[PDB]
């Protein structure tokens, strides 16, 4: 009984796993967005009890309803109409350094939330952060997607946090929740870069080969100086080499990226416009590459 409340439109986003479509209430004439989970090829368990202990953040995607007919699970959210974050700032030629540290505030303030709560997110690219309307404030920020994400538990299923650790989880699902979670900061870190400069750290274009990608994230090395760079902060400039750290033990947690004067000192930057490239479109291609290269043992 999905349809008796909801109107069906047109596709948002589509993929081998679910698909994502808007809908409007039939009882009100507001829109949301609905996400259809194939059940037989996906288990959305974890994505559904995620959305529905953590959305009421202000900055999550909130849930609105979901229905499960047996076959498929339909989990119905608010729609997104403003866009994805990074493609409207680099689409703003006067965006400024003390705008860019108050956004990347919002979004690592919710992240901070999630880790501390035992959720990473695991797949927290540029495009999965969206803006809910067009008022361009950091309140309208929403992290979407929750498709990938993971609430850390214990052997027997019970919820954890990383504070209480006096029940048994295998180390290997420690360890990886430790790479996990430093994975977030270090998309956070290819969000600011690209954010400051109008370019992506690691990838020109949607052409870069997989490895060349690959090549640069394990060299441990990307410019902070140069045209687009030679007028930005020092402070900012240093948070990007350390949430964009190669060893993720010594990359930022996003606790330490809140205690970090580029964010703590906001009142500190710059108003005036950054100097970037302009190629928002090239750099969509670029990321997708990026996160390409990576998941390609997924
Ligand atoms: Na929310």
């Amino acid at each position: 009984q999905f349809t008796d409340g909801y109107e069906v439109k047109e596709d948002i986003g589509v993929g081998s796993y679910s698909v994502c479509k808007r809908c409007i209430h039939k009882a009100t004439n507001m829109e949301f967005a609905v996400k259809i989970i194939d059940k037989s090829k996906r288990d959305p368990t974890e994505e559904i009890e995620i959305l529905l202990r953590y959305g009421q953040h202000p900055n999550i995607i909130t849930l609105k309803d979901v229905y499960d007919d047996g076959k498929y699970v339909y989990v119905v959210t608010e729609l997104m109409k403003g866009g994805e974050l990074l493609d409207k700032i680099l689409r703003q030629k006067f965006f400024s350094e003390r705008e860019a540290s108050a956004v990347l505030f919002t979004i690592t303030k919710t992240v901070e939330y999630l880790h501390a709560q035992g959720v990473v997110h695991r797949d927290l690219k540029p495009s999965n952060i969206l803006y809910v309307d067009e008022s361009g404030n950091p309140e309208s920020i929403r992290i979407c997607d929750f498709g990938f994400a993971k609430q850390l538990r214990a052997e027997n299923g019970l919820l954890m946090t990383p504070c209480y650790t006096a029940n048994f989880v295998a180390p290997e699902v420690l360890e990886r929740q430790g790479y996990d979670a430093a994975c977030d900061i270090w998309s956070l870190g290819v969000l600011l870069y690209t954010m400051l400069t109008g370019y992506t750290p690691f990838a020109n274009g949607p052409d870069d080969t997989p490895e060349e990608i690959l090549a640069r994230i394990g060299s441990g090395k990307f410019s902070l100086s140069g045209g687009y760079w030679n007028s930005v902060s020092d402070t900012a400039k240093d948070l990007v080499s350390k949430m964009l750290h190669v060893d993720p033990h010594q990359r930022l947690t996003a606790a330490l990226v809140l205690r970090h004067p580029w964010i703590v000192h906001w009142d500190q930057l710059p108003q005036y416009q950054l100097n970037r490239q302009d190629a928002p479109h090239l750099v969509k291609g670029a990321m997708a590459a990026t996160y390409s290269a990576l998941n390609r043992n997924q």
